[PDB]
Formats: C-alpha cells, structure tokens, sequence
C-alpha cells in the first residue's frame, strides 16, 4: 500500500497472508474454511496465515493453516487477467472470534464514488521496493467506468473496476495482490493489476466480485 496508514493490530480480521516461506499475496476469509484471492497468486505449497499484524513476529492470534486445494476460475486469462479470482479451501476450519472473522460477499455491485478499504503487506514505495512488517490500510473510492476505460483503453472488461486517486501518491501495489477491497462491509473487489503503483492517471484495477457470487457459492457447495 503506497500512501496508506498502519491499520492497527487485528482491525481487519478477514485479511489473510498467503505464505510459501515469505508473504507473496493477500486474501480474504469468507467463511471458516474458504479464502478468496486472485488467480495470478496461485502456486502450490500455500500456507494461509490468519490473525496477523506483524508478519515477521508471532505476536499471538495467528493461525497458520495449509491450503487443501486452490481453485483458479476456469476462464482465468493470464494475459488479460480477466476472471482473476481463486478460492482456497483450508485443510482445517479456522477458529473465528473478533480477531479472525469472515467478510460478507455482496448482494449488489457498488457504485462509482463508494469509499472502500484496501489493506495488505505489499510494497509501500511507488519507485523502489520497501515491504512493511505490519498491515497497511488505504481508503479509496471506486472510479466511474468512463474514467477507468480512459486510463486503460482496451484493457478493462466488465469483470474489473478501478479504484484509487488519479493524482497518484495513494494506491495498492505488488504484495497487496489477492487482498480485499471492502465497501460498506461487503467484499466488492480483489487487488488485481495496475501500471506501476501510485502513478498519476493509472489507478489500480480490481476483480469485480459481485459478478462471481453465484460461481463462488456453487463452487463452495460442490467442494
Ligand atoms: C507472485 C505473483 C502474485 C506476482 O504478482 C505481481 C507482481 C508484480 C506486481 C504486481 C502488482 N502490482 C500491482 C499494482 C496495482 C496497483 N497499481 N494498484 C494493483 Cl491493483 C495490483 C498489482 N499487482 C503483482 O500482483
Ligand atoms: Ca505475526
Ligand atoms: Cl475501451
């Protein structure tokens, strides 16, 4: 997160860190045994870390659970990043409490101007690499489709939306990939791609979760 603030320990209880010996992507807990992340964060050997604040110190509240299976969307296109969503089933269910809790899926898509909370342990520099130890937060609005398509002409599909600041300076970045975009208590987006981080007129692009609720529910119900 570039230009954001320290969230405060466990104030984002649905945030998870995907770990393979280091933090490589974020994710969101949607029920005690399933996490939603981005398809491009897929790899084998994933350990899901819940209740984290400092990812380099065991401070208490952490639950480390291995992923039993990862389900990348069948129509995921790695070249366009269209359908960039993945579901991860945990080997055992997590114990939910106030520090580890799931976030709700939306019943409707959000409108432009909706203010959302983006969080993660991704890079904090737009020019260079500085990864934080604790969770960072950023409040950002969903932009209109016209501004999004004007910034990325020919690259935005109906399963994507832009959120952020066109002046640059505040944005999500590498490492935040896979994590949550929560608006009014509902998970509306997944950190997917963007041109650099916090650059002027190049907002972040997010997977539009409201278009995948039936797919998520049907896939969880059959696995
Ligand atoms: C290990 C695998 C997940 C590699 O993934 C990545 C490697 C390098 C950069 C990114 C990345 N940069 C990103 C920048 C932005 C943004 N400008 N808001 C967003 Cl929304 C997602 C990004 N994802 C990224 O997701
Ligand atoms: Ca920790
Ligand atoms: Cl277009």
């Amino acid at each position: 997160i570039v230009g954001g603030y320290t969230c405060g320990a466990n104030t984002v209880p649905y945030q998870v860190s995907l770990n393979s010996g280091y933090h490589f992507c974020g994710g969101s807990l949607i029920n005690s045994q399933w996490v939603v992340s981005a398809a491009h964060c897929y790899k084998s050997g994933i350990q899901v870390r819940l209740g984290e604040d400092n990812i380099n110190v065991v401070e208490g509240n952490e639950q480390f659970i291995s992923a039993s299976k990862s389900i990348v969307h069948p129509s995921y296109n790695s070249n366009t990043l269209n359908n960039d969503i993945m579901l991860i089933k945990l080997k055992s269910a997590a114990s939910l409490n106030s520090r580890v809790a799931s976030i709700s899926l939306p019943t409707s898509c959000a409108s432009a101007g909706t203010q959302c909370l983006i969080s993660g342990w991704g890079n904090t520099k737009s020019s260079g690499t500085s990864y934080p130890d604790v969770l960072k937060c950023l409040k950002a609005p969903i932009l209109s489709d016209s501004s999004c398509k004007s910034a990325y002409p020919g690259q935005i599909t109906s399963n994507m939306f832009c959120a952020g600041y066109l002046e640059g300076g505040k944005d999500s970045c590498q490492g935040d990939s896979g994590g949550p975009v929560v608006c009014s208590g509902k998970l509306q987006g997944i950190v997917s791609w963007g041109s650099g981080c916090a650059q002027k007129n190049k907002p972040g692009v997010y997977t539009k979760v409201c278009n995948y609720v039936s797919w998520i529910k049907q896939t969880i119900a059959s696995n």
